[PDB]
């Protein structure tokens, strides 16, 4: 409690059997480790062990007429089952748009005349992106940076400065946090009267949403000659989602299975995909499905948007050897098309439940 | 014949087509998990991955110490969980309860009130059905307790179950209970259609409800301990206000919440999807949390859907799953979401301070 956080993992645990908090066979599974020790206890504060997620293969995965094995980290039994049976069903997945933009705010306090203020800073943009590139120019060297600035006001005190940032192949809280922070010091030399409350990157990241659809002949959907059934209860199923919370959380619970499990593969950080996919399920003030599923002619056809901030360098993507290693299996070439398998695979994973869910 | 192959058969293959070098493979060869546990949990096995798991240090619950185990790949986070639990002193319990939730839904009706004024007056034969569906609970003390109706579209009709599952997370039962209650439904109404009958992750008859109180003096090692608290109160309602902050916002509740639910073996999308679902108050994605200055006293309040468990799933089969268990110390799963809504409360707090004091 007073030493812990200076001890060493070794003494750590030794601490613990010793205080009686734990027994022996759990210090022995807690050493029973196969990420280094040096790498854990640099990567996080208290550390003592490892969790362990098992991780499988997702098979049948097309995107864009490009063949992936998916990298999947799960706990849960048959979510890889189903992965590649969707995605056997769908044939090929297909991008509509995408965007790839990280999202940031200053925000300012007790601010008298909000429409005033940024009018101030309107006219003052180029100067804005200046400092940006001074506050971090390493970004500007690779390629990205400051895209665009935007400006909103709240409850007649608040004034958020939106910062569209291009990270490149990173997820972007350090090129984003430095940025703005920097940013925030030329704010304060321009308008000492004003106030900013912080600077932080937003994980609503919606410049990096993924528009992924399949079309899918009936026919593929069952082995018989039930599968027009099968797909109008599918479009209802769907449907459901976007009328029922209570469904709608279990039908997007069952897309983030996949997600989440290539995200986790991938040392991606899980937090920050789920928090701006299920906030992104919030449409027209109501949580929906993140998925659309209707029949044209006889295709039926499917649709998800997620908003996929994720990274193929930095984080946990390199520092950990098990992301590289799935990394060497998914291999994709940059953070782009990572969120577009991501997508492609929360899609399959869908088409995989509804079917399996209406065909009683 | 992948899906038939061994995990070592799997690599080979893959090695030998091409799609991964060989220090890949022998990367993906070092693991700590069993093979027998991890080719058994999931399909397509080849390898695991591993995330850093530290101790969480300081919190108290209902004056009980606790050794938080927490599983995470973001550097920070366990200190700052540590450093919001002793500013915090101590969490306390305001409101808790503990059923899961299920639905059958019918389609195309022709009358919903008509189908649900049917079903009404066949309460007591459900119930009967629910325990001959799944009999083990019911001796144990638990089972069906409420049913409820709601009507959608004019054309769907949601019959709702209330269940207790005691320490799991219940979709063993809840699914039998609602395959067998569905089968009588199809007896008694030839008429009508079935659409699904599924659990549902939307746990909000499993909302823990925590709080803390804190003399503003330690929110600072100096004297402007007011002044932080002060901050703390407009960041927190600046998250009520702007969406962009609010994802943020809760994903840094999250990154505590997640961390304890990982190492212990349950299930992280349903955690995610319940607890992000309910920050949707007033049709706007708000925060989970809210603080207040209440004299010299900052007042923390937060209130999640968890249903999470100390049996069944992974919080057994998995050797870490049990340590972390061992550490942690909680009697039933009840007591475990107590826990989890505090560290989720003082990650806030940690979070929160360190984003107004930059700003100072
Ligand atoms: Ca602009
Ligand atoms: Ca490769
Ligand atoms: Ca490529
Ligand atoms: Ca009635
Ligand atoms: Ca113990």
């Amino acid at each position: 409690n007073s030493r812990f956080y200076q001890m060493s993992p070794e003494e750590r645990l030794a601490s613990l059997l010793n205080e009686g908090q734990i027994s022996a066979d759990t210090k022995k599974e807690f050493e029973n480790t196969a990420l280094s020790s040096q790498i854990a206890n640099h990567m996080i504060e208290n550390q003592i062990s490892e969790t362990e997620v098992p991780m499988g293969v997702g098979l049948h995965l097309t995107v864009d007429e490009t063949d992936y094995l998916v990298p999947m980290a799960t706990e849960e039994p048959s979510v890889i089952a189903a992965l590649s049976n969707g995605a056997k069903i769908a044939q090929g997945f297909k991008t509509v748009n995408q965007q790839r933009l990280m999202r940031g705010q200053i925000v300012f306090y007790d601010v008298a005349d909000p429409e005033s203020l940024i009018d101030k800073l309107q006219v003052r943009e180029a100067e804005i992106f200046q400092q940006a590139e001074l506050s971090y120019p390493s970004i500007v060297k690779r390629g990205g940076g400051l895209r665009d600035l935007q400006y909103r006001a709240f409850d007649e005190s608040f004034v958020s400065v939106d910062f569209l940032v291009d990270v490149k192949d990173a997820m972007g809280a350090n090129i984003v946090n430095a940025m703005l922070e920097g940013v925030a010091e030329l704010f304060r030399e321009w308008f000492a009267e004003q106030k900013i409350l912080f600077s932080i990157l937003s994980n609503y990241a919606t410049e990096s949403v993924v528009t992924m659809k399949t079309a899918i002949p009936v026919s593929r959907l069952s082995k018989g000659s039930n599968g027009r059934e099968i797909a109008e209860k599918i479009v209802l199923a769907s449907r459901y989602a976007s009328l029922d919370p209570y469904r709608a959380v279990t039908h997007n619970k069952g897309i983030m299975n996949g997600i989440e499990a290539v995200v986790l593969a991938t040392g991606n950080d899980t937090r920050a995909v789920s928090a701006s996919c299920h906030a992104f399920a919030v449409k027209e003030g109501r949580y929906q499905g993140l998925t659309s599923w209707t029949l044209d002619g006889e295709q039926l056809i499917g649709e998800i948007s997620v908003p996929l901030a994720l990274a193929t360098v930095g984080g946990a993507t390199k520092v950990l050897p098990k992301s590289q290693a799935a990394a060497d299996l998914l291999a994709v070439t940059d953070a782009k098309e990572l969120s577009r398998v991501v997508a492609a695979v929360g899609l399959a994973q869908n088409l995989a439940a509804l079917r399996a869910l209406v065909s009683e």
